[PDB]
């Protein structure tokens, strides 16, 4: 796989992922539909893919969603739906960022939250 | 594939294919290290992949390599090389506009080719 994604679209592609926190969950979050409406966003990009970018996403970008800026309810329910684990490290970063208790499985699943 | 080339890329590409036709034999404008180099040349792209071009180019742009503003000898060796038939009406503009009769086999392939 030798695909070079610019700094610059990844950017695009979280700020793409933050804008519909409330319509996304874990399935439709993982379809080339759903990056494929951001690549129809922007014209003048010589290669488009929704295939490519989704691969990118999910070999490259998903382990990140934890340290992302946007809705934590909706960020926690998708690394519950994909079944994304957290470490000690971002359940603690979760909690004193996004103020949240996160109730984790055995395998670092991630099962409920509380506030503060 | 869910690729969709600009313009712009295509001509880049055939301008890619044109200035490097000394060096262009049939196996390696086939190379993802080829349509590599092309990517190399220009930063500022947000999506990169030599596979996503070669086959571009393959499946989009390899059945209208007669017509471009290229080399005529490399153009016919390259033609030959990936047994690319010709028909008729273009085997008439080549000799109209490169000015190269071409001898073909009874399937279409390139055999070669001689001045007018
Ligand atoms: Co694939
Ligand atoms: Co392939």
């Amino acid at each position: 796989s030798d695909v070079e994604i610019s700094d610059s679209f990844e950017k695009a592609m979280w700020n793409h992922v933050s804008q519909n926190a409330a319509r996304l969950t874990g399935k439709f979050l993982m379809t080339e539909q759903f990056w494929a409406e951001l690549l129809q966003s922007q014209p003048n990009i010589p290669i488009k893919s929704a295939h490519i970018v989704l691969h990118h996403f999910n070999e490259m970008m998903l382990e990140n969603l934890w340290k992302q800026a946007m809705d934590p309810d909706a960020k926690l329910q998708i690394l519950k739906d994909l079944s994304v684990p957290l470490s000690y490290h971002q359940r603690k970063w979760i909690l004193d960022n996004d103020r949240l208790d996160v109730a984790l499985s055995l395998d670092g699943y991630v099962v409920s939250w509380d506030i503060v």
